């Protein structure tokens, strides 16, 4: 699609909603309550908090906002049914009324891993809708998002250029004596000043796989510093990670870096259309074992990227394999090699094309 | 032990909280608890760690689960000694399941919270893998402890409040026509982080929004309202504050809404006192707004606790919890919504025996 407004033409989101409603019909689901932010953005075209969206299998959807907010939300979204409330009580009562008016018998809810997929709404809904069967629809919503359209890809391309600007800042400022938090602060600002509305920055000077920065951990001489960025454009993310060597690396760091380099070459060469992800995992594990790094292997070399930094295909808490498919957007390699000196990481966002992987970051 | 506190708290603080928490489990016949909210994880282990995964038996030593390579690093940060490393998130779930089954637990506590990582996916799998186990919500237990602050917690919040002030001063200095919400938020965020806050949250609205995360494409106009909300942390404890900035000349509706908010703050501070239920004060504020022609601008929820979360119990709700000394409350949390913006004036207060002490 060409000549899209700065946030996408409203037709994009109408079509996604229509395809979502057909998917509900195919599974005999009468309606869906969408309370995850990422799927709310996917279907309405805008970020709004808290995300509260009711989608009947047939008919017009409804969005619930706080009194006073309808005018800006309607300026941003194609959705016309907007209900304002003054108390969170009225919201559940509003959902209950649309449940009754539509005669729904099976209602979808996303058992997801993001705001606002929390436990209390699910429990209250069951008590207040006793005749209704709640069905998890995360397979549906993530199923639609796994293959990107051309506008989504263009958004991720822009986010990847922003990630690069943030990583350039990181490389320029990292030096002995800075704290993880001071480094993250400058990266964050640079990302936000280039238009990212919800960036996430990790900076580690110790081995941590999810390294939100600390104020009192400082860069040392002859060390490594690992920076991870997930940053957005039009709410679509790009993910990238770099390991910086400060001064002279010791023998264990150099060996771990050489192994990570060779593992990346394997992952990129073997990730192609039609390959099951676990086929590549097996190869990466076997490679770590041949090099005396069997105990250092972590599963999950890649994940999808989109309206979430991490989205399927990804490791979760096993039925059928997931095969690489064209127009997936994948982050490679996501896992660190953990040594006492730090989390050795080199990560980029790639578009899966028919015959190759195109690096976007 | 010594009353001089190390920069991130003495480890005795958290060991005593764990002991008290285990007694509460025993008292309610709870065999064990799975703690997966970051805020209670910090409360009991003394350290932030991602992802937060803590298992607490009613009797015995707790266990923390981390990724292979992190155990030595976690033990330097925490009093906890039982640390289990995993290589696959699948193995994590199985490890928690093994501890439950080996101990014969029949009732297991989980926080039905509204923060990471209390998501629906873990709950769904946990019930499936533990069909004979009854899951009980223990948010009332953990917040029963957390809503009454100790003296070190109060000091952390005082420190967070001074940081929030520094961020609000940056906001006041930079807001001018032509800046976007995101550009304003960016400078505030940096100032908070450069003063030591590790997880700040900044809202900037140029249109009326209650949860005003900034947009890149909403800009400050001449003769307009800009509302800034800060939640910023010290030692993971938050302070909350909000100010309404007028750019140029405020029109009559804005000035009137500000005067009405001033009078509402006066009621909230006079009536929020030890022994009073929060809903009693909420009702008084609702009646006040209705008598002053602002019923259509009113939102429920005038206050909330503050601590390891920006917003935590106690809060006015529908269903009682009475205001008590050493609670920390944010007042007034709700904006008065008018077309020009979210009219907000919010500060963090310590509940004293006879008054509220403003910390921000
Ligand atoms: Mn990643
Ligand atoms: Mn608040
Ligand atoms: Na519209
Ligand atoms: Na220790």
């Amino acid at each position: 699609l060409y000549f899209q407004g700065t946030r996408g033409n409203q037709k994009i989101f109408r079509k996604r909603m229509e395809r979502f409603q057909e998917a509900l019909k195919e599974k005999d689901i009468d309606a869906a309550v969408i309370r995850t932010l990422s799927t709310f953005i996917y279907l309405t075209g805008t970020k709004w908090l808290r995300p509260s969206l009711f989608v009947p299998a047939e008919g017009e959807p409804t969005v619930f906002v706080v009194k006073g907010e309808a005018e800006e939300f309607k300026r941003r979204s194609w959705i016309e049914n907007v209900v304002e409330f003054q108390k969170v009580e009225d919201l559940m009562a509003g959902v209950v009324k649309l449940i009754q008016s539509s005669g729904a018998r099976r209602v979808g809810l996303e058992f997801g891993v993001e705001r606002d997929a929390y436990l209390l709404f699910f429990k209250m809904f069951q008590r207040l809708n006793p005749t209704v069967e709640v069905v998890d629809i995360l397979d549906i919503t993530m199923g639609m998002r796994m293959i990107k359209d051309e506008w989504e890809i263009e958004n991720i391309r822009k986010a990847a250029k922003i990630a690069n600007k943030g990583m350039k800042v990181a490389e320029e400022i990292i030096k002995p004596g800075l704290s993880e938090l001071e480094i993250a602060a400058e990266i964050y600002r640079e990302l936000m000043l280039n238009g990212s509305e919800d960036p996430k920055v990790y900076v580690s000077t110790t081995p941590r796989a999810h390294a939100e920065p600390f104020r009192d951990l400082k860069v040392k001489e002859n060390s490594v510093v690992t920076v991870v960025i997930g940053t957005d454009w039009n709410h679509y993310y790009a993910n990238m990670a770099r390991t910086f060597v400060v001064g002279e690396p010791n023998e264990r760091v150099k060996k771990a870096i050489e192994v990570k380099e060779k593992a990346l070459e394997i992952a990129l060469e073997e990730t192609k259309v039609g390959v099951p992800l676990n086929s590549v995992e097996r190869k990466l594990f076997q490679f770590f074992k041949e090099n005396g790094f069997e105990d250092s292997y972590l599963a999950g070399y890649t994940h999808g990227v989109g309206l979430l930094i991490e989205e399927p295909p990804m490791p979760t808490i096993p039925t059928r394999a997931t095969k690489v498919a064209e127009n997936m957007v994948l982050s490679i390699i996501h896992t660190p090699l953990m040594i006492p000196e730090g989390a050795i990481k080199h990560e980029d966002t790639y578009l899966v094309k028919k015959d190759e992987l195109e690096k976007l970051t």
